[PDB]
């Protein structure tokens, strides 16, 4: 796995009687200079390889036909081995920063009882827990909107209620066309306050609009705001108003695009984190991920072998949270199914342990390169609810492109299709032939994807977001890293390449009880369950 030598490649890539094309010497060259490289960066070690890969296939592109192509593509595939060597040896401990992001709204107990656990065991680190204090009233905004609209497409249903295909299904298509002309109607309120006074402050827009459309209470809502600025005050707020040089004016633009129009509060946490990482530097996790559990402290209890390796880990958590009570409400339900002597097997080992510390492991040095961004994976796949980056890391880059790029081509079609529209439907076949006319090989998955993009938060199974701002964007960077690339998008790279960025499995619990609900999105299972409560609030009320 080490890199080829200028004479080796020459061996591999020789051709009886051959002339040296002027491409070929030219990578034998560039080749040369990177082995004498080695006091280099590592990125500058990377760019070099990025360089010679590229020299590579303009030979390719050049001779299609050439007796070297063969090796050379070889060649091509050892360039990428060189780069995962490179990341492997230059990791370093990242900055001891912990990052949370909680915007849109007051932050929920819950979330400073999971937060609070990294705090008690990561002494070390600085524990941020990002805020926009111009923005708490998002999900007000977004419930009176969403709720306005359930209502009145419930009146057109109060003589159809008990057949035909009148089920949850129809409820959501004919809701979405009210929801999406009653926030068009504030995002064009919006946007035309803002060119009128470009200061003007993202919560007195949408207390002005409440209070004047929906009947809203101002001084409620001012205590709203008040009560929520308060709480996260007191739970170690960094208000993102406050800080100066992070904003890349074109994030800072797709940040409000998620924030105040789309009113995707996960979308806007996607694009803060990774540029709080790249600012910042540190250990990103969403408010609902709990630290790793100890390895030796349930390692003398073998798992009974009728249960899955998933609801063992389960269990350890909830095991933890029986007896030493950190958190009040968690679960024990997966715990109570064991059996007595099993039960008394997890009282048994919690019993001479003091500190928090002997219980989850502390994040301590963790070591991480600059060609990288590290990630928690869930089911064979990457997902980006806990990650791990230097500051102005290389990848955290290539991850920024790949949300730029995409948000390009979404913006540059939907905003359009906004403007040529009358209603919901015909702004989604406007936009649905758009992407159609530009699409290809390389990108149709993408086009797909996002097509459903106005229906995010608002229908069951909208997953845009995903491959915009989310996961779809890492398996992007990392392909763009190992290829030499900067617009990936057709992905061909397996989770075993994959697994070369994960976040240190021992070092966090994913499996906890508030990760099994989702908060942007939810699937066809609670879209049924939750149409009866909306339509079961018309016989029962005051
Ligand atoms: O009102 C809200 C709701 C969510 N969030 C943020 O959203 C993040 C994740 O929310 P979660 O409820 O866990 O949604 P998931 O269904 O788990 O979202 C998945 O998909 C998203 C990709 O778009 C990612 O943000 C998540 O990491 C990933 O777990 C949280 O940590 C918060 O930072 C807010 O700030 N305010
Ligand atoms: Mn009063
Ligand atoms: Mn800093
Ligand atoms: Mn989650």
């Amino acid at each position: 796995m080490n890199l080829v030598n200028k004479a080796q490649l020459q061996k591999m890539a020789y051709v009886k009687f051959r002339i040296q094309e002027d491409e070929y010497v030219a990578i034998l060259n560039a080749l040369e200079e990177y082995h004498n490289m080695s006091e280099s960066s590592v990125v500058e070690k990377y760019l070099k390889l990025k360089d010679i890969n590229n020299l590579t296939d303009n030979y390719l592109n050049t001779y299609k036909k050439s007796g070297r192509n063969k090796a050379l593509k070889k060649f091509k595939e050892y360039l990428t081995m060189e780069v995962l060597e490179l990341k492997n040896n230059s990791l370093t401990p990242v900055e001891k920063n912990l990052h949370f992001i909680w915007i849109g709204g007051q932050i929920n107990d819950t979330a400073i009882n999971y937060i609070n656990q990294w705090k008690d065991v990561n002494s070390d680190y600085t524990v941020k827990v990002f805020y926009d204090s111009n923005a708490f009233l998002i999900n007000t905004l977004k419930k009176t909107i969403v709720e306005s609209a359930t209502n009145n497409t419930l009146e057109s249903f109060r003589e159809n209620l008990n057949d035909p295909e009148f089920d949850y299904n129809k409820f959501y298509r004919k809701r979405m066309e009210i929801i999406y002309d009653k926030q068009k109607h504030f995002i064009d309120y919006y946007k035309s306050q803002i060119e009128e006074n470009p200061e003007f402050i993202i919560d007195n827009i949408i207390k002005t609009y409440l209070s004047n459309e929906y009947s809203k209470d101002l001084e409620a809502l001012n205590k709203y705001i008040e009560e929520s600025l308060n709480k996260i005050t007191a739970n170690n707020g960094n208000d993102i108003r406050n800080l100066e040089k992070f904003a890349d004016e074109d994030l800072v633009r797709l940040y409000n695009q998620e924030l105040v129009e789309r009113w995707n509060l996960a979308a806007a946490s996607d694009i803060l984190r990774i540029s709080m990482l790249k600012e910042d530097g540190g250990v990103y996790l969403d408010v609902d991920m709990l630290p790793g559990i100890q390895p030796d402290l349930f390692k003398s209890i073998n798992k009974p072998d009728s249960i899955t390796n998933t609801s063992w880990e389960m269990i350890k958590l909830e095991a933890i949270m029986k007896y030493k009570e950190y958190i009040p409400g968690y679960t024990s339900k997966n715990f109570d199914m064991l059996d007595e002597e099993v039960q008394r097997s997890f009282e048994s080992a919690l019993s001479s342990k003091s500190d928090k510390s002997e219980i989850f492991l502390p994040l301590d040095d963790i070591k991480v390169s600059p060609l990288e961004v590290k990630i928690a994976f869930a089911n064979n796949s990457v997902i980006n609810q806990a990650l791990i980056s230097l500051k102005d890391s290389y990848c955290s880059d290539l991850v920024i492109n790949q949300i730029k790029n995409r948000y390009k081509i979404l913006n540059d079609n939907l905003n359009p299709s906004i403007n040529e529209g009358t209603d919901f439907n015909t702004t989604m076949k406007i936009f649905s032939d758009k992407l159609a006319s530009i699409s290809n090989e390389d990108n149709m998955m993408f086009m797909i994807k996002i097509t459903n993009y106005l229906k995010v938060g608002f229908a069951p199974d909208v997953r845009s977001t995903i491959n915009l701002s989310g996961p779809g964007v890492y398996t992007g960077a990392y392909q763009d890293l190992l290829m030499f690339k900067d617009n990936s998008t057709n992905i061909h790279l397996l989770e075993p390449e994959l697994r070369n960025f994960e976040f240190p499995k021992t070092k966090i619990s994913q499996l906890t009880e508030q990760e099994i609900t989702s908060l942007w999105s939810f699937n066809q299972a609670r879209a049924k369950s939750q149409f009866e409560e909306y339509k079961k609030g018309y016989f029962e009320g005051a």
